[PDB]
């Protein structure tokens, strides 16, 4: 009665096609992912690979087309055709509709007249029967054709496709944030009067998207989750402690090494790179910590990948752990799209001042709308962010299998957040309990 | 494994507060029965003066019908909710308490008796003090604290205090894990994924008890909570009709001293689209001049009319009573269909928000109250501009007003304080924990 076509041409999944998958999980969404496991080489490659994906579907199935990287969706089956039979009693392709008509301006006066100010087409999302789909796109297009411009043509030229005007089946979030409003495990658009299922952060709606994550759940919470806030894994992954540290402060450094010993966990592996070129210490650090490298200036994976462990746990010298079975607690939340999992720690005399910024802008910080929410406890949980610092919890299968090296900002920790964030690899801070403070 | 909520609700009629725990408890799948049906309180004036005292009698009474030594939950219904069911319960109750003691809700105040405060055990969080709205533990042990029974008119809060003080039988539940005593916690607490979340103690409460005045706040978080996933197609189609219609009694509230305002808004109401209904009209003015004219129209007309009026209704077979004022002016004309179709449940008296034709942001609710006249709510303005729409339980509503037989019929709504007709009626469901469901899905008229 209904197939999801989520469009996530990758090798490697991204934290985007996890999370959509996770969410279509949750909503009991029967769904494929198309592209998966191929290379990427704009737009047009969506609908080459679509068009293989509807050559193999025999039967003339209602089908939904998505993006999966920036979208998921917040309701099931029963409500989307509901939607759908009501949207197009004739059965055409309903697109979702936007702001902004791109990538041709000239078709603004092509396109139907309307009150609203959702007038254009979006290709990001469509829902109709596979037949009338595949007869759209069966001549193929080039790769690196635009998928949105086919598309608007098609609906300014045909009678094929009928928009969706009040955001019912389908959100295009981008400059609508004054609509907007999480509300009852929705988003409700009070422009529209609707609860859109589909919530596409499209172009930088990303951060929208992202942040409203941290307050929609896929299932209802264990609120006894933390009354026991003691951890302790049954089987323990191999974990390599990755510690940045510089001897020229000796002070920071043993205080720092101190704490990090007091961290409970048997199935590890300690390095630690100095950024001291100074071999006084060596002696004396070595007989404590055998695997000891000195004039090191940036973050260092090639020694995890020849290894044989799970996570990466990045800690740096300036930031103190006090809490012995972190390891643990925070092993218990890696799942699904969750594989970079950084502890909120502030400074002692400045406990605002903290190892994540909430948002960011042309590339530095910026103080986002919930952060001193976040900074406080008045809420807690995992929240995806742009940036986090000193202690970073990440899955082998990030490390392996993603090039975490790229250079923009110079400084090691500002060009780790980068590439992350150019990947689509989320950064999830956990406040869930007191872990440590800054230095 | 098994547990039991005993919920106490000592009337003869059910009041909204039970029906709304009744609903979230199974909403959570929690087993539950009411103690106290189909009998009359004698317990105080619980607003402002010590007693409770038949709480513990009725329970008593029930326990002696409980045979075997269940794990139980006894509990306020009128102003507390179940936020999670009974597997989350009995884990907090197992780490609360390793050796099955009779678990009690914290407070913040030590009431009745400020006396005792020398007495309590010292502790360093704020919430000290036992409160005897929600407690946990074995039937057994519960039978043998109350087993003497008690006044009606004694204090409840006082009995258990004076047991938590003097015996090793209760615990107190310092870190608002199953129950929460919201009053003069504002700034603990927050609404997070159809939660509460007491940020003071790092806690998600199972048990929401507006206690004392917090009534107001535990009413304010309602609307943004929810006992099943949402319905997002509820308003794709906003036409609404009933193909079996009820019996609908429309009371309108007229002023024929002002015969071209009457004209406009029977013009208005004769566009309401309703077969099934009968039509009575009480007018304020003592003018004679107009009845033979009206009553050609409207043969159920009076004069001199300055109060709500429900003895006409009481006399019918109406199903439900529509209270219309003149200044009133609606224009959905499937309004009633609309709203007749929420009235389930604890949802029994709705009233669809409409505002000033030249200050659309003026509406007939208000969202809070202060010494009996308007006060801004913090949501008050996303409501009045649509923001967010549904239901939404507020402490005044006025001119529109449909309500359930089951309310008309069965409690007193003519009580006096303000000698304000609308005020009054208000304060009538107020004080019998009958709840005002305003309503914004769609745009249904204005106020002139
Ligand atoms: O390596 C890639 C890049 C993009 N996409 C797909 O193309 C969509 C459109 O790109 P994006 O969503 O970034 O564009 P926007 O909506 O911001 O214009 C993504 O969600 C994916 O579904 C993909 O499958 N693999
Ligand atoms: O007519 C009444 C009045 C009170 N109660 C019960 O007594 C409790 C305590 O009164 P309330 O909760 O209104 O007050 P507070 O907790 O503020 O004393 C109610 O929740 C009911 O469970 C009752 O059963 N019938
Ligand atoms: O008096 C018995 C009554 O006590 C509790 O209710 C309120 C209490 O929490 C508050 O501190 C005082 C003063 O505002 O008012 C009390 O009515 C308890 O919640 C209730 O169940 C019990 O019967
Ligand atoms: O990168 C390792 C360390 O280098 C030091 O020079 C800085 O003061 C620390 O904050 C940092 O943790
Ligand atoms: O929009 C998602 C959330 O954003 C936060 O910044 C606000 O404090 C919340 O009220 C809101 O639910
Ligand atoms: O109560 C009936 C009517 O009386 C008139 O005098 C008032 O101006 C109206 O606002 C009211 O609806
Ligand atoms: O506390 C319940 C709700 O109250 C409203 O007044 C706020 O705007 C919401 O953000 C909040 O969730
Ligand atoms: O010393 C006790 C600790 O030993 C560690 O190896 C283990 O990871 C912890 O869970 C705890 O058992
Ligand atoms: O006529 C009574 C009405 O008066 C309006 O001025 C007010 O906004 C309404 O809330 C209601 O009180
Ligand atoms: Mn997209
Ligand atoms: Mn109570």
């Amino acid at each position: 009665n209904l197939l999801v076509l989520g469009i996530g041409i990758s090798v490697h999944k991204t934290d985007g096609v996890l999370r959509f998958e996770k969410y279509c999980q949750a909503h009991n969404l029967q769904y494929m992912i198309v592209g998966e496991g191929k290379k990427w080489n704009g737009g047009g490659q969506k609908i080459n690979e679509l068009l293989i994906a509807l050559e193999s579907i025999k039967d003339n199935k209602l089908i939904v087309v998505c993006d999966t990287y920036d979208l998921i969706p917040l309701s099931g089956p029963e409500e989307i055709l509901r939607k759908y039979r009501f949207l197009t009693p004739d059965n055409k392709v309903v697109f979702s509709s936007e702001l902004y008509c791109w990538p041709d301006a000239s078709l603004v006066e092509r396109y139907p007249k309307v009150d609203t100010k959702y007038k254009y087409l979006n290709s990001g999302a469509f829902m109709g029967y596979r037949d009338d789909i595949y007869e759209m796109i069966k001549n193929g297009v080039k790769d690196r054709d635009d998928d949105q411009l086919f598309f608007s043509i098609k609906f300014i030229e045909t009678d094929k496709i009928v928009l969706d005007y009040k955001c019912e089946l389908f959100q295009a979030m981008y400059r609508c944030n004054s609509d907007l409003v999480v509300h009852k495990n929705r988003i409700f658009n009070g422009y529209t009067n609707s609860y859109p299922v589909f919530a596409h952060g499209n172009g930088p709606a990303k951060k929208l998207l992202n942040h409203m994550e941290g307050y929609f759940m896929t299932e209802p919470i264990d609120g006894s989750s933390n009354t026991i806030n003691t951890f302790k894994l049954d089987n323990e992954p191999k974990v390599f402690f990755a510690l940045y540290v510089d001897s020229n402060d000796l002070s920071a450094l043993k205080q720092f090494l101190g704490k990090v010993a007091s961290i409970q966990y048997g199935n590890k592996v300690i390095y630690l790179y100095d950024r001291s070129d100074n071999e006084q210490n060596r002696k004396l650090i070595q007989i404590s910590y055998p695997n000891y490298h000195t004039g090191v200036t940036k973050y260092v994976f090639d020694d995890f990948k020849k290894s044989d462990a799970q996570f990466y746990f990045l800690l740096e010298q300036n930031c103190i752990i006090t809490k012995k079975d972190i390891l643990h607690e925070l092993i218990m939340q890696v799942k699904d799209n969750h594989r970079v999992i950084s502890p909120m720690i502030g400074y002692e005399q400045n406990s605002t001042r903290t190892n994540f910024w909430g948002d960011i802008e042309d590339g530095y910080y910026k103080r986002s709308e919930n952060y001193l929410d976040l900074a406080k406890h008045k809420v807690r949980g995992l929240w995806n962010v742009p940036y986090v610092y000193g202690v970073i919890l990440m899955h082998e299968s990030v490390v392996r299998n993603w090039d975490l090296s790229m250079v923009k900002y110079n400084d090691k920790d500002m060009d780790l957040c980068f590439s992350l964030r150019k990947h689509t690899i989320f950064m999830y801070m956990i406040n869930n309990n007191n872990y440590g403070y800054m230095v």
